């Protein structure tokens, strides 16, 4: 077994402008079990018209690696990132692109 | 088993400015088993002084949420989100911050 705190972010989709309709989120992260009750309040209050409720599960079981170092771009010079996996067929190079 | 590809991001921490010193990164995520060689790469050689690699291993298995409505906020309106959970001593509620 295995539980896990929801972390909880309450956030709305545009920055707030008095007056003007927008959409106010809860992000409910990362808790198990599933189990749950979320509501949104006005003024301590329940609103019970809440339109959205959108539920995902992740698993995950992986590494994650930040390699990086001092460098001076130039015109010329072309960067690339090369990584080795037996998850691959071959080497997979991807080139570093500027001004994306 | 479990085996998961990479997934591979390669970019400057500053934007880019010729003749302006920075660093470049290669963040290679979400990799199973943890056996790799990674390189940075000029011009198709590689770069021996790499003076980073910060490797972390992730868990997961858990549930996210988005549950979200059409509001208008007003002057003296509060609003705020509640949250039960069987991990919570207690209703947690978080108040909308700006």
């Amino acid at each position: 077994m295995i539980q896990r705190t929801p972390k909880i972010q309450v956030y709305s989709r545009h920055p707030a402008e008095n007056g003007k309709s927008n959409f106010l989120n809860c992000y409910v992260s990362g808790f198990h079990p599933s189990d749950i009750e979320v509501d949104l309040l006005k003024n301590g209050e329940r609103i019970e018209k809440v339109e959205h409720s959108d539920l995902s599960f992740s698993k995950d079981w992986s590494f994650y690696l930040l390699y990086y170092t001092e460098f001076t771009p130039t015109e010329k010079d072309e960067y690339a990132c090369r990584v080795n996996h037996v998850t691959l067929s071959q080497p997979k190079i991807v080139k570093w692109d500027r001004d994306m």
